[PDB]
């Protein structure tokens, strides 16, 4: 398993070479296509030759040229390596994705930090670590070898330093097996822990945090990532293998047209269940180590408008965030789910009346009135915030537009006591939707705990992606979350 078939920094040249040398027919690998931010390439050996297949991620999905569309590259591979999945060529014959060709490079791992000091290691471990926290860094005393550092357990706690020797392309600790990549070695002692002769077990629980920062020191972090963003984004993307939960309910043939794209589905364990019980959406509630919940969803189709309002209804949601400026093109349907001003409309047994539109600059706010037909006592106010100034390509160049908006959504939500989840949507309800939610969770924490709070951008996202697949799609979205957060900080300090 894992994303070992992902190669962060090889080339089309090296890809073909690796595939023709240490690869057989059916072998394959993935690599960022670079050149265009969001592009990827899946290189495949079939007829004793390598073929290259574009994968496009603009803001909303991973599009396999040739195949279909997915929420994460992991899910893409899973679907073809296992499951019903057949990549068909121009003719109509199969392109077999049998054998992941594993990457030896450990750069995109949370535990690998490269050139770091030996005291700087203990520096971090002491401050930001707990039991079973660990990291792998380049040796400098030898050098060339590696040092694995673990925190075990003042005085009750300690730190230990295991030298990893690189010899003839193979890795080892000083005894026992030797390994093909660092990841192999780490993944092996994660499962078969080392034991000290005096009984101390060397648990490699979780890697140490290099992304958790003090909200005050944000200007002095962005510049670092700028000056890298994509370097932190790939380490994020590499976690996506622990989040391949089943999405069975969406794959039902009776539920297939209720989805925009048949392979972009909600997790079974967090899907919204109706009571015909199916809508492409998941609850998102933020957990850490009372609050405000969200629902992430796709913009309703011709055949789900009704179910959309049942959801809004049964979930007591009183705020709706529509992140797209306009209802979708003729491609893949979508509908207008709200009444014109001073109008009312009935979506099945759900009636909704538009009592006031307020046109701002970045957004229209529509005060609506939701109720079941026949039950004027079920009526409640629902607030549709419709963001209008999100570019067709990329992300806004000004983060203030989205911040104000979000500031306004927060206040509306907090205005109502005991309201349900905030409903946030876009075309797929993973890219744009996930961007808005993450920023709204980050800012809430800064609102709550002031500018002196430690915050972790990728942990927050990974935490979200556990509840709906592929929340935040692109490096562009990642970096925008950092700019928006940073922007809120330097206005908050005033």
């Amino acid at each position: 398993t894992s994303r070992r078939w992902f190669h962060p920094n090889i080339t089309g040249v090296e890809a073909e070479n690796l595939l023709l040398t240490r690869g057989v027919d059916g072998s394959f690998l993935a690599r960022p296509s670079k050149s265009n931010p969001g592009d990827f390439t899946l290189s495949v050996r079939r007829n004793g030759a390598v073929t290259h297949i574009k994968i496009q991620n603009t803001g909303d999905y991973y599009d396999l040229y040739g195949g279909e569309k997915f929420a994460t590259l992991a899910e893409l591979v899973q679907y073809y390596m296992e499951h019903h999945g057949q990549l068909k060529e121009k003719n109509g014959d199969v392109i077999e994705l049998k054998y992941p060709l594993n990457c030896a490079d450990p750069t995109s791992e949370r535990w690998f930090h490269g050139h770091l000091s030996g005291k700087e290691a203990e520096k971090l471990l002491t401050e930001k670590g707990k039991h079973g926290s660990f990291l792998v860094r380049e040796s400098q005393s030898h050098p060339g070898d590696f040092v694995l550092s673990v925190r075990t357990g003042d005085g009750k706690s300690k730190v230990t330093h295991v030298m990893i020797r690189c010899q003839e392309l193979k890795y080892d600790v000083g005894g026992g097996e030797r390994f093909d990549s660092l990841t192999d070695l780490v993944e092996h002692y994660k499962k078969n822990p080392m034991v000290e002769t005096l009984g101390t077990v060397l648990q490699l629980k979780q890697p140490l945090n290099t992304t958790r920062i003090n909200a005050a020191e944000i200007e002095s972090r962005v510049r670092e990532l700028s000056k890298g963003f994509w370097e932190e984004f790939e380490t994020l993307q590499q976690q996506e293998c622990k989040l391949l939960y089943s999405r069975k309910e969406g794959q039902r043939q009776e539920n297939k047209n209720k989805n925009r794209y048949k392979n972009i589905l909600p997790f079974d364990h967090t899907r919204v269940v109706l009571h015909s019980d199916y809508i492409n959406a998941n609850i998102i509630m933020p957990e850490f180590e009372p609050k405000k919940s969200y629902i992430a969803t796709q913009g309703c189709l011709q055949n789900t408008v009704n179910d959309f309002w049942r959801m809004v209804f049964q979930e007591n949601s009183r705020v709706i965030v529509m992140t797209t400026k306009e209802v979708e093109r003729g491609k893949s349907k979508c509908v207008k789910y709200w009444p014109d001003e001073y109008a009312l409309k009935e979506y099945g047994v759900m009636r909704v009346r538009n009592v006031k539109e307020s046109a701002a600059h970045d957004y229209t706010l529509r005060e609506l009135k939701l109720s079941k037909v026949g039950q004027g006592n079920t009526e409640r106010t629902v607030w549709q915030y419709h963001f209008r100034t999100w570019p067709d390509h990329g992300v806004p160049s000004d983060p203030g537009g989205v911040l104000d908006f979000l500031e306004e959504v927060h206040h509306k939500q907090e205005s109502i006591m005991d309201a349900g989840p905030v409903v946030v949507h876009c075309s797929t309800g993973i890219g744009r939707t996930g961007t808005f939610i993450v920023i709204d969770i980050l800012i809430d924490i800064i609102r709550e705990k002031g500018v002196d709070c430690d915050i972790d951008v990728p942990k927050t996202i990974q935490m979200v992606r556990s509840q709906r697949s592929g929340m935040v799609q692109t490096e562009a979205q990642y970096r925008f979350i950092y700019m928006a957060v940073q922007h809120y900080i330097e206005t908050l300090q005033r």
